[PDB]
RNA sequence: GGCCCGGGGCGGUUCGAUUCCGCCCUGGGCCAU
């Protein structure tokens, strides 16, 4: 029931078992075979070959080595030609590049086109740099896969481990680096309580210092953070989750936190002591990679949100998601609606010029002499948030990413009240709103 | 595709905009795959 206790019930939940190695290696088996049968100059490289794969999170990556001199073209051509008469299925994949996924024996399989380089420069595509970072990795690594599983279980059973932008938490290759500079799970959460914002590990000099941002610099290329996708704010949960495993060691932080749904009439009662203005903006979801799709709803997002306060109703938080059909973006604002009449401020009672242009302006309510300065009454367009938001919308929708703008432009619509609850956007409402229980 | 930095034109808004809201082309850097 403590600390080390626990990390023993642990690793039953992040270490793959017996027949799902078995599984493995006799997939790693056959398609060396297969590789070998067509006599091609591969590495097997990421966590498989490291055994550093969590439970259940079974995949081969295998690297095809290409001389330096190869065209582009050719790689990827003959990346797929590889592929293709080794894999039981493919399936083409993107990435900077085109590469192969598929199966082999019944396990997940990557064949990716790379470089075969030496020395970390003339790298030329980031994959050409994953051979490198195996190299590095595979000799320091060793006899410490466990505790790479054990902070990958932490770190994914809190949402935060993986390094694509639908997550921007700690990628594979951080976490090992994490373990191979601090010596093991333990030893990096106690010390990751440290951490601030402006820390910097250096694996290499095996040294910790401040810099502008935290920074993870890569063994292999000093100026590259290995990092550089992990959100501020994802930063800040990990510390002050490894503050409270610490504080209150439990098997309970390494164990997905359960879905647990509400029912929308309670939600209901709950926005409506609140008093808020909940609603969401509603389009169609641009069929395009996750990868691009999110960094696209985030600004979104943050675009009506910037909107909502210039525009003075007070957003508390915003919040999006997407589904096979649509994109939600969630907000809750304070004001649910604000008087017609807001007050503008003109120029300083001796700027007779100014003063005249000011005055100029034919207005309803005549504008009045305040503290030294000229002020005039003026009427909104809006009163309501989703009324603004309409506005905003149809005519910025450009502005809101390249394929969500495009989304929108043709269509949206703003739902709020009892409609909202109806569509699959609970939990991100109740996760907006700090709903506990 | 997104973020950072920087140029050249524009639009709208405003008493007043390089300075708010945005659109054109445009240069470098970075991120995820």
């Amino acid at each position: 029931m403590k600390v080390e206790e626990i990390l023993e019930k642990a690793l039953e939940l992040v270490i793959p078992d017996e027949e799902e190695v078995r599984k493995g290696r006799e997939a790693e088996e056959e398609l060396r075979r297969r590789l070998d049968e067509l006599g091609v100059e591969y590495v097997f490289v990421g966590s498989y070959a490291r055994n550093t794969w969590l439970k259940g999170s079974l995949e081969i990556d295998v690297f095809l080595l290409f001389p330096e001199e190869f065209s582009k073209e050719e790689l990827r051509e003959r990346g797929l030609e590889i592929g293709k008469a080794v894999l039981d299925s493919y399936e083409i994949r993107y990435a900077e590049h085109p590469y192969v996924h598929g199966v082999v024996k019944g396990v997940e399989v990557d064949v990716v086109p790379c470089y075969k380089l030496k020395e970390p420069k003339n790298i030329k595509s980031a994959v050409d740099r994953t051979p490198f970072h195996h190299k590095w990795l595979e000799g320091r690594i060793k006899g410490k896969e466990n505790e790479v599983r054990l902070l990958k279980g932490f770190l994914k059973a809190n949402g935060i481990y993986g390094a694509e932008y639908k997550v921007r938490g700690f990628s594979g290759y951080l976490c090992e680096l994490l373990i191979v500079f601090y010596g093991s799970f333990l030893e990096t959460v106690k010390n990751a309580r440290r951490w601030t914002r402006r820390t910097v590990i250096d694996v290499a000099k095996g040294e910790v210092r401040k810099g502008e941002e935290f920074f993870v610099v890569d063994p292999v290329d000093e100026k590259r953070n290995v990092a550089a996708n992990l959100s501020l704010d994802n930063l800040a949960r990990f510390v002050h989750l490894c503050r409270e495993f610490m504080e209150a060691p439990s098997l309970g932080f390494f164990k997905p936190k359960h879905p647990l749904e509400i029912e929308p009439e309670r939600l209901r009662k709950i926005v409506e002591e609140r008093g808020t203005a909940v609603f969401a903006v509603k389009f169609r979801k641009p069929d395009i990679v996750d990868d691009n799709l999110y960094p696209q709803l985030e600004r979104a997002s943050r675009k009506i949100f910037e909107f909502l306060e210039r525009e003075n109703f007070m957003p508390l938080r915003s919040a999006f998601k997407a589904s096979e059909e649509f994109c939600y973006l969630l907000f809750e604002c304070q004001i649910k609606e604000i008087s017609r009449v807001f007050r503008r401020m003109g120029p300083q009672f001796e700027d007779e010029r100014n003063v005249k242009k000011f005055l100029s302006r034919n207005r309803a309510f005549r504008p009045f002499i305040e503290n030294g300065r000229w002020w005039a009454f003026e009427m909104r367009k809006f009163t309501t948030p989703e009324e603004g938001v309409r506005s905003y919308a149809s005519t910025h929708w450009h502005t809101l990413g390249k394929n969500v703008g495009e989304s929108i432009r043709e269509y949206f619509e703003i739902i709020s009240g009892e409609k909202l609850f109806k569509e699959p956007v609970t939990a991100e409402l109740c996760e907006m709103m700090g709903v506990k229980d």
